[PDB]
């Protein structure tokens, strides 16, 4: 098999130190074991997997895919392209960090650095302007069902059989919505009384009713409601902050050793909370989006 | 369960654009995906789990480990005491890179830095008077069975159950010797004719007949012949240049997806020579070590 064969099936683990005997069970499944190292291996995956069977792409052809990004899914959309034969195009504004750069360049994708003032608005203004230029596929991890399929049909059929469908909180910090839709109407489909917790940083608490902004937590909360969350889902709103996050995520390294991203220590934060909440005997279930490697430059590790 | 639990089970992917017609299938597992990153996740469990069997050790006991590396064995370590509640003290030069020491203090392993000029030396004097001072565990990687063990019961099985037990030749980077001895007995034991070949720096070719001295393979090629190491398993001997490899290593990322690390890609420009000898049929596996996510600050990505 091939790179995107390895995709998917990655493990759950309990926390046993980060916890207090007050609370429910939480288990996180590691989605940082991936080969593109995140969990967006998934939905890029599905994505471009998904245009295949429509027709709109054939592998091997060195037809061209644009995206306006330079996160996960730029490393997972560019890890596909690369073992499947597709010029891959990522837009992205201008002050991006080498370190990144040089992921994204090792899988051969070409950058476009677009206008730093302008921010993610000039990216997607280019990405559009080469789709059109060019007749390329652009994914659109933010409206593509396809992302949402991704999680419905692998991510939560997973995290159910693996907690042997006893689930009653399932919480996640996110970012285009794929996952927490997937996942969760995956789960409110065989569990009748489990609740779905999105999760998003306090500096940028749009689904909460309040307003967009900087945060640290890469990877989610864009400052918008993507068309790929399904906000009828969802039975709350936690709001993180860093301040709180980052100690809890070195603490989960040191005392559990997980070695998380930034978004991990909200996520498990969030599901913390969630599980004083709930009591013993009860079980949530959270999800970290990727390990720690890619974030040894920022404050979390630095 | 825990993180240690999440080790091992790793997938196993054939190369179709580096290779060529008239070359064997080549095979290569993926030991980057373990929850510490790398192979070393095997030994470093093996070798804790040892000696709690052997009564040396007890999880959650704060006991002292302490071990003379700062490579992957080190992060491996380091994820292992952290689970378990072991304090792990590991000793390394002090022109250790800023980068490694983030990694392995995230894991809350306490580093002891010393004489740059002395090297390796000072740091296994100095993890020897830690050791005699505390009374402390010392995994010595490089002559404990249990970093065999730990390949002849998981690596070695799941590499030939995954290939149907259809297997020419094992190739593979020798740094502790674990790996190769490990694996390389389990495939012998069941097939009569499988080649074991072994990759070294040809800058350190001590397997060769050669001399030690300065590389890039970054956890291959220590520079002398480990007592874990069985001379007797191998059939031969490929010498890597960093010229040949690097570059091909860049390829892999690019046209087969695989975003691997130093070792990986000697590793596997040895394999492809193997596999252009044995021709079409025939079948190389070989693993890689690591992924490429450590490696974005040297030569080989940068
Ligand atoms: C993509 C991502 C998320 C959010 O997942 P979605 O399915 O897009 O909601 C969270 N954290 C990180 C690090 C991510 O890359
Ligand atoms: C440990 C290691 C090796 C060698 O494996 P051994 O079983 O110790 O022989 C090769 N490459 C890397 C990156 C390693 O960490």
């Amino acid at each position: 098999m091939r790179v995107e064969g390895a995709i998917g099936k990655t493990p759950v683990v309990r926390l046993a130190k980060v916890v207090e005997p007050d609370m429910a069970e939480v288990w996180v499944k590691l989605e940082g074991l991936n080969p593109g190292g995140s969990i967006k291996d998934r939905p890029a995956w599905y994505m471009i997997k998904d245009a295949e069977e429509r027709g709109i792409l054939r592998p091997g052809s060195g037809q061209v895919i644009v995206e306006p990004t330079s996160g996960n899914t730029g490393i997972g959309l560019a890890m596909i392209a690369a073992s499947r034969g597709y010029r891959l195009i990522l837009t992205m504004p201008a002050q991006m960090s080498e370190e990144r750069k040089r992921v994204l360049k090792a899988f051969g994708a070409e950058l476009v650095l677009t206008d730093p003032e302008r921010r993610m608005l000039a990216a997607r203004e280019e990405a559009l302007r080469l789709k059109e230029e060019l007749g390329a596929f652009m994914p659109d991890q933010f409206k593509n069902p396809a992302n949402v399929r991704a999680h419905y049909e692998t991510t939560g059929p997973e995290l159910y059989e693996a907690l042997e469908g006893r689930i009653d909180a399932f919480v996640y910090g996110s970012g285009t919505g794929g996952t927490i839709t997937g996942v969760g109407r995956y789960l409110k489909e065989r569990i009748p009384h489990v609740k779905v917790i999105a999760v998003e940083p306090a500096r940028s608490n749009v689904l909460s009713g309040g307003k967009m902004g900087q945060h640290g937590f890469q990877g989610m909360g864009p400052g918008f409601i993507p068309e790929n969350l399904d906000l009828s889902l969802l039975d709350g709103v936690i709001q993180v902050w860093e301040e709180d996050a980052f100690p809890l995520a070195r603490r989960l390294a040191r005392e559990e050793g997980l070695f998380l991203g930034m978004s991990s220590g909200g996520i498990v934060w969030a599901a913390l909370q969630v599980a004083r909440e709930l009591g013993p005997g009860k079980r949530v279930a959270c999800i970290s989006p990727d390990g720690g490697w890619k974030y040894l430059s920022t404050p979390l590790y630095a």
